[PDB]
Protein backbone atom coordinates (compact mmCIF):
# COMPACT_ATOMS: atom_id res chain seq x y z
CA UNK A 1 0.00 0.00 0.00
CA UNK A 2 1.95 3.15 -0.87
CA UNK A 3 0.11 5.58 -0.53
CA UNK A 4 -2.52 6.17 2.11
CA UNK A 5 -5.01 9.23 2.94
CA UNK A 6 -5.99 10.32 6.32
CA UNK A 7 -8.59 13.55 7.41
CA UNK A 8 -9.00 14.97 10.30
CA UNK A 9 -11.77 16.96 11.88
CA UNK A 10 -10.06 20.13 14.05
CA UNK A 11 -13.42 21.34 15.13
CA UNK A 12 -14.62 18.01 16.39
CA UNK A 13 -11.55 16.39 17.30
CA UNK A 14 -12.25 13.58 15.07
CA UNK A 15 -11.55 11.22 12.06
CA UNK A 16 -13.48 12.97 8.85
CA UNK A 17 -15.75 10.13 7.97
CA UNK A 18 -17.43 9.65 4.56
CA UNK A 19 -14.85 12.13 2.71
CA UNK A 20 -14.50 12.18 -0.78
CA UNK A 21 -11.00 11.78 -2.08
CA UNK A 22 -10.01 11.85 -5.99
CA UNK A 23 -6.37 11.33 -6.94
CA UNK A 24 -5.30 12.19 -10.47
CA UNK A 25 -2.02 11.52 -12.37
CA UNK A 26 -0.30 14.37 -14.78
CA UNK A 27 -0.73 12.47 -18.00
CA UNK A 28 1.98 13.96 -21.17
CA UNK A 29 -0.29 16.71 -22.44
CA UNK A 30 -0.27 18.10 -19.35
CA UNK A 31 -3.98 17.37 -18.42
CA UNK A 32 -5.20 15.46 -15.43
CA UNK A 33 -6.17 12.14 -15.34
CA UNK A 34 -8.64 10.23 -13.20
CA UNK A 35 -6.27 7.90 -11.31
CA UNK A 36 -7.89 6.34 -8.02
CA UNK A 37 -10.50 7.50 -5.38
CA UNK A 38 -12.76 6.68 -2.54
CA UNK A 39 -14.51 8.08 0.73
CA UNK A 40 -12.80 8.02 4.23
CA UNK A 41 -13.44 4.93 6.44
CA UNK A 42 -14.49 5.20 9.82
CA UNK A 43 -10.98 6.04 11.20
CA UNK A 44 -10.97 9.11 8.61
CA UNK A 45 -8.11 6.79 6.45
CA UNK A 46 -8.41 5.59 2.62
CA UNK A 47 -6.48 2.73 2.32
CA UNK A 48 -5.77 0.55 -1.30
CA UNK A 49 -5.77 3.56 -3.59
CA UNK A 50 -3.00 1.45 -5.95
CA UNK A 51 -0.49 -0.64 -5.81
CA UNK A 52 3.15 -0.66 -6.09
CA UNK A 53 3.01 -2.05 -10.03
CA UNK A 54 1.36 1.26 -10.69
CA UNK A 55 2.46 3.92 -8.63
CA UNK A 56 4.98 4.93 -11.41
CA UNK A 57 6.75 7.82 -10.81
CA UNK A 58 4.88 11.02 -11.60
CA UNK A 59 3.46 13.93 -10.95
CA UNK A 60 0.18 13.32 -8.68
CA UNK A 61 -2.73 15.95 -6.90
CA UNK A 62 -5.24 14.26 -4.14
CA UNK A 63 -8.19 16.22 -4.21
CA UNK A 64 -10.12 16.05 -0.79
CA UNK A 65 -14.17 17.38 -0.97
CA UNK A 66 -13.58 19.45 2.39
CA UNK A 67 -16.76 21.74 1.29
CA UNK A 68 -19.43 18.58 1.22
CA UNK A 69 -17.53 17.18 4.49
CA UNK A 70 -18.55 21.08 6.54
CA UNK A 71 -22.10 21.28 4.30
CA UNK A 72 -23.00 18.05 5.73
CA UNK A 73 -22.47 19.24 9.53
CA UNK A 74 -24.19 22.84 8.81
CA UNK A 75 -21.17 24.92 8.83
CA UNK A 76 -20.15 27.34 5.94
CA UNK A 77 -16.81 26.80 4.57
CA UNK A 78 -14.37 28.89 3.10
CA UNK A 79 -12.01 26.34 0.32
CA UNK A 80 -13.63 24.71 -2.29
CA UNK A 81 -11.45 21.55 -1.85
CA UNK A 82 -8.27 21.08 -0.41
CA UNK A 83 -5.07 20.25 -3.43
CA UNK A 84 -1.95 18.44 -2.26
CA UNK A 85 0.57 18.38 -5.25
CA UNK A 86 3.58 16.27 -5.58
CA UNK A 87 6.35 14.70 -7.48
CA UNK A 88 6.59 10.44 -6.96
CA UNK A 89 10.14 9.56 -7.10
CA UNK A 90 7.98 4.79 -0.63
CA UNK A 91 5.57 4.88 1.50
CA UNK A 92 3.65 7.88 1.35
CA UNK A 93 0.76 9.32 3.64
CA UNK A 94 -0.91 12.27 3.17
CA UNK A 95 -2.30 13.27 6.11
CA UNK A 96 -5.19 16.42 5.98
CA UNK A 97 -6.26 18.59 9.01
CA UNK A 98 -9.48 20.34 8.33
CA UNK A 99 -11.11 23.52 9.48
CA UNK A 100 -14.09 25.77 8.08
CA UNK A 101 -11.55 28.18 7.01
CA UNK A 102 -8.45 27.07 7.26
CA UNK A 103 -6.53 23.17 6.70
CA UNK A 104 -3.36 21.69 6.95
CA UNK A 105 -1.60 19.03 5.23
CA UNK A 106 1.40 17.08 6.10
CA UNK A 107 3.26 14.13 4.31
CA UNK A 108 5.00 11.58 5.82
CA UNK A 109 7.01 9.14 3.98
CA UNK A 110 8.59 6.07 5.06
CA UNK B 1 -6.93 45.61 -1.70
CA UNK B 2 -9.35 43.19 -1.46
CA UNK B 3 -7.16 40.41 -1.85
CA UNK B 4 -3.85 39.90 -0.22
CA UNK B 5 -1.86 37.37 0.22
CA UNK B 6 0.52 36.75 3.07
CA UNK B 7 3.54 34.04 3.70
CA UNK B 8 5.59 32.96 6.43
CA UNK B 9 8.79 30.57 6.81
CA UNK B 10 7.95 28.14 9.62
CA UNK B 11 11.53 26.65 9.17
CA UNK B 12 13.79 30.39 9.53
CA UNK B 13 10.79 32.06 11.35
CA UNK B 14 10.71 34.62 9.42
CA UNK B 15 8.40 36.33 6.32
CA UNK B 16 8.73 34.38 3.10
CA UNK B 17 10.20 36.82 0.37
CA UNK B 18 10.36 36.50 -2.89
CA UNK B 19 7.48 33.70 -3.64
CA UNK B 20 5.58 33.82 -6.73
CA UNK B 21 1.99 33.84 -7.01
CA UNK B 22 -0.53 33.57 -9.23
CA UNK B 23 -4.05 33.94 -9.15
CA UNK B 24 -6.57 32.70 -11.72
CA UNK B 25 -10.41 32.94 -12.26
CA UNK B 26 -12.66 30.36 -13.47
CA UNK B 27 -14.18 30.84 -17.09
CA UNK B 28 -17.10 30.63 -18.34
CA UNK B 29 -15.85 27.16 -20.22
CA UNK B 30 -14.75 25.74 -16.70
CA UNK B 31 -11.07 27.03 -17.85
CA UNK B 32 -8.76 28.21 -15.42
CA UNK B 33 -7.81 32.03 -16.95
CA UNK B 34 -5.16 33.88 -15.60
CA UNK B 35 -6.21 36.61 -13.07
CA UNK B 36 -3.22 38.51 -11.63
CA UNK B 37 0.37 37.36 -10.09
CA UNK B 38 2.77 38.68 -8.23
CA UNK B 39 5.89 38.10 -5.72
CA UNK B 40 6.20 38.63 -1.98
CA UNK B 41 7.83 41.34 -0.78
CA UNK B 42 10.49 42.02 2.45
CA UNK B 43 7.87 41.62 4.86
CA UNK B 44 6.41 38.11 2.87
CA UNK B 45 3.32 40.19 1.57
CA UNK B 46 1.57 40.68 -1.21
CA UNK B 47 -1.02 43.29 -2.03
CA UNK B 48 -2.36 45.54 -5.04
CA UNK B 49 -2.91 42.04 -6.90
CA UNK B 50 -6.37 43.35 -8.34
CA UNK B 51 -9.04 46.56 -7.27
CA UNK B 52 -13.15 45.97 -6.23
CA UNK B 53 -13.97 46.97 -9.70
CA UNK B 54 -12.36 43.93 -11.30
CA UNK B 55 -12.44 41.62 -8.53
CA UNK B 56 -15.93 39.92 -9.17
CA UNK B 57 -18.17 37.25 -8.44
CA UNK B 58 -16.44 33.62 -9.10
CA UNK B 59 -14.15 30.64 -8.20
CA UNK B 60 -10.73 31.97 -7.81
CA UNK B 61 -7.08 29.85 -7.42
CA UNK B 62 -4.62 31.47 -5.84
CA UNK B 63 -1.09 28.97 -6.38
CA UNK B 64 2.12 29.63 -4.07
CA UNK B 65 5.35 28.07 -5.81
CA UNK B 66 6.19 26.87 -2.75
CA UNK B 67 8.92 24.44 -4.60
CA UNK B 68 11.07 27.29 -6.52
CA UNK B 69 11.41 29.14 -2.82
CA UNK B 70 12.14 25.29 -1.06
CA UNK B 71 14.74 24.83 -3.99
CA UNK B 72 16.43 28.32 -3.38
CA UNK B 73 17.38 27.66 0.01
CA UNK B 74 18.30 23.78 -1.02
CA UNK B 75 15.45 21.73 0.37
CA UNK B 76 14.18 19.44 -1.85
CA UNK B 77 10.29 20.23 -0.60
CA UNK B 78 7.32 17.38 -0.65
CA UNK B 79 4.68 19.37 -2.49
CA UNK B 80 5.04 21.54 -6.35
CA UNK B 81 2.58 24.51 -5.24
CA UNK B 82 0.28 25.17 -2.41
CA UNK B 83 -3.22 25.72 -4.08
CA UNK B 84 -5.99 28.10 -2.42
CA UNK B 85 -9.31 27.87 -4.27
CA UNK B 86 -12.53 29.60 -3.02
CA UNK B 87 -15.46 31.33 -4.18
CA UNK B 88 -15.02 35.24 -3.78
CA UNK B 89 -17.79 37.59 -3.36
CA UNK B 90 -20.92 35.76 -3.47
CA UNK B 91 -22.86 37.81 -1.39
CA UNK B 92 -21.14 41.16 -2.08
CA UNK B 93 -17.41 43.02 -2.06
CA UNK B 94 -15.49 41.00 0.67
CA UNK B 95 -11.47 41.81 1.66
CA UNK B 96 -10.03 38.36 1.39
CA UNK B 97 -6.57 37.71 3.37
CA UNK B 98 -4.85 34.22 2.28
CA UNK B 99 -2.43 32.82 4.82
CA UNK B 100 0.23 30.40 4.20
CA UNK B 101 2.81 29.05 6.38
CA UNK B 102 5.35 26.61 5.13
CA UNK B 103 7.37 24.00 6.00
CA UNK B 104 9.12 21.67 3.25
CA UNK B 105 6.68 18.97 3.79
CA UNK B 106 3.88 20.11 5.26
CA UNK B 107 1.83 23.84 5.02
CA UNK B 108 -1.04 25.02 6.27
CA UNK B 109 -3.20 27.68 5.14
CA UNK B 110 -5.74 30.19 6.39
CA UNK B 111 -8.00 33.05 5.33
CA UNK B 112 -9.12 35.92 7.24
CA UNK B 113 -12.60 37.49 5.47
CA UNK B 114 -13.61 40.89 6.53
CA UNK C 1 7.15 46.99 20.81
CA UNK C 2 9.93 43.86 20.81
CA UNK C 3 6.68 41.96 21.65
CA UNK C 4 3.57 41.10 19.71
CA UNK C 5 1.15 38.31 19.60
CA UNK C 6 -1.78 37.91 16.66
CA UNK C 7 -4.55 35.37 17.00
CA UNK C 8 -6.30 34.43 14.70
CA UNK C 9 -9.78 32.02 14.34
CA UNK C 10 -9.76 29.21 11.88
CA UNK C 11 -13.65 28.25 12.82
CA UNK C 12 -15.24 31.69 11.53
CA UNK C 13 -11.78 32.93 9.45
CA UNK C 14 -12.00 35.88 11.21
CA UNK C 15 -8.95 37.42 13.86
CA UNK C 16 -9.69 36.00 17.33
CA UNK C 17 -10.81 39.30 19.32
CA UNK C 18 -10.97 39.90 23.02
CA UNK C 19 -8.68 36.70 24.07
CA UNK C 20 -6.93 37.37 27.47
CA UNK C 21 -2.92 36.64 27.03
CA UNK C 22 -1.14 36.34 30.22
CA UNK C 23 3.23 36.60 29.97
CA UNK C 24 5.63 35.61 32.45
CA UNK C 25 9.52 35.24 32.67
CA UNK C 26 11.24 32.61 34.61
CA UNK C 27 12.68 33.97 37.80
CA UNK C 28 16.27 33.48 39.37
CA UNK C 29 14.35 30.43 41.76
CA UNK C 30 12.89 28.85 38.72
CA UNK C 31 9.52 30.30 39.58
CA UNK C 32 6.97 32.21 36.18
CA UNK C 33 6.72 35.79 37.54
CA UNK C 34 4.13 37.80 35.95
CA UNK C 35 5.40 40.03 32.92
CA UNK C 36 2.28 41.44 30.80
CA UNK C 37 -0.52 40.87 30.54
CA UNK C 38 -3.77 41.77 27.89
CA UNK C 39 -6.39 41.34 25.58
CA UNK C 40 -6.64 40.95 21.81
CA UNK C 41 -8.17 43.97 19.74
CA UNK C 42 -10.49 43.78 16.98
CA UNK C 43 -7.20 43.14 15.06
CA UNK C 44 -6.52 39.90 16.70
CA UNK C 45 -3.34 42.29 18.09
CA UNK C 46 -1.60 42.81 21.04
CA UNK C 47 0.65 45.19 21.25
CA UNK C 48 2.33 47.57 24.06
CA UNK C 49 3.09 44.59 25.86
CA UNK C 50 6.36 45.75 26.88
CA UNK C 51 9.31 47.43 26.13
CA UNK C 52 13.29 47.09 25.14
CA UNK C 53 14.30 48.04 28.13
CA UNK C 54 12.57 45.89 30.24
CA UNK C 55 12.23 42.90 27.74
CA UNK C 56 16.19 41.38 29.05
CA UNK C 57 17.22 38.34 28.06
CA UNK C 58 15.70 35.31 29.67
CA UNK C 59 12.73 32.43 29.41
CA UNK C 60 9.13 33.75 28.47
CA UNK C 61 5.95 32.10 28.50
CA UNK C 62 2.72 33.78 26.72
CA UNK C 63 -0.13 31.77 27.92
CA UNK C 64 -3.22 32.10 25.60
CA UNK C 65 -6.58 31.89 27.14
CA UNK C 66 -8.25 29.61 24.64
CA UNK C 67 -10.84 27.72 27.08
CA UNK C 68 -12.46 30.93 27.63
CA UNK C 69 -12.45 32.09 24.19
CA UNK C 70 -14.47 28.57 22.72
CA UNK C 71 -16.69 28.84 25.81
CA UNK C 72 -18.59 32.00 24.83
CA UNK C 73 -18.80 30.94 21.79
CA UNK C 74 -21.16 27.75 23.10
CA UNK C 75 -18.31 25.47 21.79
CA UNK C 76 -16.60 23.37 24.52
CA UNK C 77 -12.83 23.08 23.63
CA UNK C 78 -10.04 20.84 24.23
CA UNK C 79 -7.56 22.66 25.61
CA UNK C 80 -7.19 24.62 28.81
CA UNK C 81 -4.94 27.07 26.83
CA UNK C 82 -2.07 27.64 24.22
CA UNK C 83 1.32 27.89 25.89
CA UNK C 84 4.52 28.69 23.94
CA UNK C 85 7.38 28.91 25.64
CA UNK C 86 10.92 30.70 24.60
CA UNK C 87 14.23 31.74 25.07
CA UNK C 88 14.44 35.98 24.08
CA UNK C 89 17.33 38.10 23.14
CA UNK C 90 20.07 35.38 24.21
CA UNK C 91 22.72 37.38 21.71
CA UNK C 92 20.70 40.41 22.08
CA UNK C 93 17.50 42.41 21.33
CA UNK C 94 15.49 40.69 19.02
CA UNK C 95 11.43 41.13 17.83
CA UNK C 96 9.35 38.54 18.38
CA UNK C 97 5.91 37.79 16.71
CA UNK C 98 3.86 35.01 18.04
CA UNK C 99 0.83 33.99 16.16
CA UNK C 100 -1.24 31.15 17.06
CA UNK C 101 -4.22 29.71 14.66
CA UNK C 102 -7.09 28.71 16.95
CA UNK C 103 -10.09 25.43 16.69
CA UNK C 104 -12.24 24.33 18.84
CA UNK C 105 -9.35 20.82 19.15
CA UNK C 106 -6.31 22.05 17.45
CA UNK C 107 -3.96 24.99 17.62
CA UNK C 108 -0.74 25.95 15.63
CA UNK C 109 1.53 28.79 16.71
CA UNK C 110 4.16 30.05 14.69
CA UNK C 111 7.08 32.82 15.48
CA UNK C 112 8.93 35.36 13.43
CA UNK C 113 11.87 36.97 14.85
CA UNK C 114 13.43 40.11 13.39
CA UNK D 1 -4.88 2.40 25.81
CA UNK D 2 -6.45 5.49 26.45
CA UNK D 3 -3.48 8.18 25.97
CA UNK D 4 -1.45 8.08 22.92
CA UNK D 5 0.83 10.96 21.88
CA UNK D 6 2.16 10.73 18.05
CA UNK D 7 4.79 13.20 16.89
CA UNK D 8 5.93 14.05 13.23
CA UNK D 9 8.51 16.32 11.71
CA UNK D 10 7.39 18.64 9.17
CA UNK D 11 10.59 19.30 7.79
CA UNK D 12 11.85 15.87 6.91
CA UNK D 13 8.46 14.34 6.25
CA UNK D 14 9.15 11.33 8.82
CA UNK D 15 7.59 10.64 12.66
CA UNK D 16 10.00 12.30 15.07
CA UNK D 17 11.78 9.50 16.86
CA UNK D 18 13.52 9.16 20.29
CA UNK D 19 11.46 12.46 21.26
CA UNK D 20 11.09 12.72 25.44
CA UNK D 21 7.73 12.85 26.05
CA UNK D 22 6.66 13.92 29.92
CA UNK D 23 3.03 13.67 31.60
CA UNK D 24 1.86 15.26 34.49
CA UNK D 25 -1.68 15.87 36.08
CA UNK D 26 -2.37 18.37 38.17
CA UNK D 27 -2.47 18.01 42.14
CA UNK D 28 -4.66 19.32 44.40
CA UNK D 29 -2.74 22.10 45.93
CA UNK D 30 -2.13 23.28 41.64
CA UNK D 31 0.95 21.44 40.99
CA UNK D 32 2.07 19.40 38.04
CA UNK D 33 2.91 15.37 39.43
CA UNK D 34 4.86 13.68 37.37
CA UNK D 35 2.59 10.84 35.81
CA UNK D 36 3.93 9.29 32.80
CA UNK D 37 6.98 9.35 30.36
CA UNK D 38 8.56 8.04 27.79
CA UNK D 39 9.96 8.58 23.97
CA UNK D 40 8.73 8.01 20.83
CA UNK D 41 9.30 4.80 18.75
CA UNK D 42 10.36 4.43 15.23
CA UNK D 43 6.82 5.57 14.39
CA UNK D 44 7.08 8.76 16.34
CA UNK D 45 4.43 7.32 18.21
CA UNK D 46 4.51 6.82 22.42
CA UNK D 47 1.88 3.87 23.70
CA UNK D 48 1.14 2.50 27.07
CA UNK D 49 1.44 5.58 29.29
CA UNK D 50 -1.19 4.55 31.54
CA UNK D 51 -4.36 2.45 32.02
CA UNK D 52 -8.43 3.19 32.08
CA UNK D 53 -7.63 2.33 35.97
CA UNK D 54 -5.15 5.32 36.51
CA UNK D 55 -6.46 7.72 34.03
CA UNK D 56 -8.89 9.34 36.12
CA UNK D 57 -10.78 12.82 35.71
CA UNK D 58 -8.70 15.60 35.90
CA UNK D 59 -6.17 18.51 34.45
CA UNK D 60 -2.98 16.72 32.57
CA UNK D 61 -0.15 18.18 30.47
CA UNK D 62 2.07 16.21 27.94
CA UNK D 63 5.27 17.54 27.55
CA UNK D 64 7.47 16.91 24.39
CA UNK D 65 10.56 18.01 24.74
CA UNK D 66 11.25 19.39 20.81
CA UNK D 67 14.50 21.50 21.70
CA UNK D 68 16.82 18.02 22.18
CA UNK D 69 15.07 16.72 18.69
CA UNK D 70 16.04 19.71 16.89
CA UNK D 71 19.77 20.25 18.91
CA UNK D 72 19.94 16.72 17.40
CA UNK D 73 19.76 17.61 14.13
CA UNK D 74 21.93 20.60 13.91
CA UNK D 75 19.02 23.26 13.36
CA UNK D 76 18.14 25.91 15.88
CA UNK D 77 14.98 25.78 17.15
CA UNK D 78 12.57 28.41 18.53
CA UNK D 79 10.87 26.68 21.36
CA UNK D 80 12.11 24.96 24.94
CA UNK D 81 9.17 22.68 24.43
CA UNK D 82 5.37 21.99 23.36
CA UNK D 83 3.08 21.81 25.94
CA UNK D 84 -0.50 20.16 25.77
CA UNK D 85 -2.88 21.27 28.69
CA UNK D 86 -6.37 19.62 28.42
CA UNK D 87 -8.69 17.93 31.12
CA UNK D 88 -10.10 14.39 30.16
CA UNK D 89 -13.60 14.00 31.45
CA UNK D 90 -12.26 8.59 26.05
CA UNK D 91 -9.61 7.31 24.02
CA UNK D 92 -7.57 10.33 23.64
CA UNK D 93 -4.32 10.71 20.70
CA UNK D 94 -2.36 13.97 21.16
CA UNK D 95 -0.59 14.68 17.67
CA UNK D 96 2.10 17.07 17.57
CA UNK D 97 3.37 18.69 14.04
CA UNK D 98 6.69 20.18 14.81
CA UNK D 99 8.88 23.13 12.60
CA UNK D 100 12.11 24.39 14.03
CA UNK D 101 9.61 27.74 14.87
CA UNK D 102 6.08 26.55 14.46
CA UNK D 103 4.19 23.69 16.12
CA UNK D 104 0.74 22.30 15.73
CA UNK D 105 -1.18 20.03 17.93
CA UNK D 106 -4.24 18.17 17.45
CA UNK D 107 -6.07 15.54 19.74
CA UNK D 108 -8.36 13.01 18.28
CA UNK D 109 -11.21 11.72 21.07
CA UNK D 110 -12.68 8.62 20.09
O1 LIG E 1 -0.82 28.81 10.73
C1 LIG E 1 -0.76 30.19 10.64
C2 LIG E 1 -0.36 30.98 11.71
CL1 LIG E 1 0.09 30.22 13.19
C3 LIG E 1 -0.30 32.37 11.61
C4 LIG E 1 -0.64 33.03 10.43
C5 LIG E 1 -0.58 34.44 10.33
C6 LIG E 1 -1.52 35.20 9.61
C7 LIG E 1 -1.45 36.60 9.51
C8 LIG E 1 -0.46 37.27 10.13
CL2 LIG E 1 -0.40 39.04 10.00
C9 LIG E 1 0.48 36.56 10.86
CL3 LIG E 1 1.74 37.42 11.66
C10 LIG E 1 0.42 35.17 10.96
C11 LIG E 1 -1.04 32.18 9.37
C12 LIG E 1 -1.10 30.79 9.47
CL4 LIG E 1 -1.63 29.80 8.11
O1 LIG F 1 -1.36 19.31 11.61
C1 LIG F 1 -1.44 17.94 11.71
C2 LIG F 1 -1.36 17.29 12.93
CL1 LIG F 1 -1.16 18.23 14.37
C3 LIG F 1 -1.44 15.90 13.03
C4 LIG F 1 -1.61 15.10 11.91
C5 LIG F 1 -1.70 13.69 12.01
C6 LIG F 1 -1.15 12.80 11.06
C7 LIG F 1 -1.23 11.40 11.16
C8 LIG F 1 -1.88 10.85 12.22
CL2 LIG F 1 -1.98 9.08 12.33
C9 LIG F 1 -2.43 11.68 13.18
CL3 LIG F 1 -3.24 10.99 14.53
C10 LIG F 1 -2.35 13.08 13.08
C11 LIG F 1 -1.69 15.80 10.68
C12 LIG F 1 -1.60 17.19 10.58
CL4 LIG F 1 -1.70 18.00 9.02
Amino acid sequence: CPLMVKVLDAVRGSPAINVAVHVFRKAADDTWEPFASGKTSESGELHGLTTEEEFVEGIYKVEIDTKSYWKALGISPFHEHAEVVFTANRRYTIAALLSPYSYSTTAVVT
